């Protein structure tokens, strides 16, 4: 549901081809928060559930809204969690295909690891989704150090975080059809791409 940890629980001699790490919102619960679930139902549909390994960012991360208004758009404790989860994957896994996304300090968090990042663990990122991203106008869409096209950003018209604003409303909490649908979608098709099928 709401928890998975499939990375952190997973037998390194049985890894996954395709291992996704999503980082939830502010105030979310779990470490898969509101739309993550969503998410992981149709990465299982396409992979199989042996085939995908779905690890929510936990741990540091404790999504506290005020850390929105620090420079990055979260906390430098968040970073240090999340960037350790990518290392854990390219350790423990270093031949499975890596898929990554987040939503509102969530998606800022999964912005900031990812510049942050090795280049040759970042390289393995096939494909990154972000719902309400926090940093849009700042960052001009793009994620810095990643391609346009591994990225794919859902903007509400309407979610005054998109445009430069940290003031929540309605629209911010508008994704849900974006992450049972779209989402899953690109996701898979960027893993296809690179594994073939």
């Amino acid at each position: 549901r709401t928890t998975r940890d499939d990375l952190i629980n997973g037998n390194s001699a049985s890894c996954a081809d395709v291992i996704f790490i999503f980082a939830r919102g502010s105030t979310e619960t779990g470490n898969l928060g509101t739309l993550g679930p969503s998410i992981a139902s149709n990465l299982e549909s396409a992979f199989g559930k042996d085939g995908v390994w779905i690890q929510g960012v936990g741990g540091a991360y404790r999504a506290t809204l005020g850390d929105n208004a620090l420079p990055r758009g979260t906390s430098s404790a968040a970073i240090r969690e999340m960037l350790g989860l990518f290392q854990q994957a390219n350790t423990k896994c270093p031949d499975a295909t890596l898929i990554a996304g987040g939503y509102s300090q969530g998606a800022a968090l999964a912005a900031a690891s990812i510049e942050d990042l090795d280049s040759a663990i970042r390289d393995k990122i096939a494909g990154t989704v972000l719902f309400g991203y926090t940093k849009n106008l700042q960052n001009r869409g793009r994620i810095p150090n990643y391609p346009a096209d591994r990225t794919k950003v859902f903007c509400n018209t309407g979610d005054l975080v998109c445009t430069g604003s940290l003031i929540v409303a309605a629209p911010h909490l508008a994704y849900g059809p974006d992450a049972r649908g779209p989402a899953p979608e690109f996701l898979i098709e960027k893993v296809r791409a690179v594994r073939g099928s």
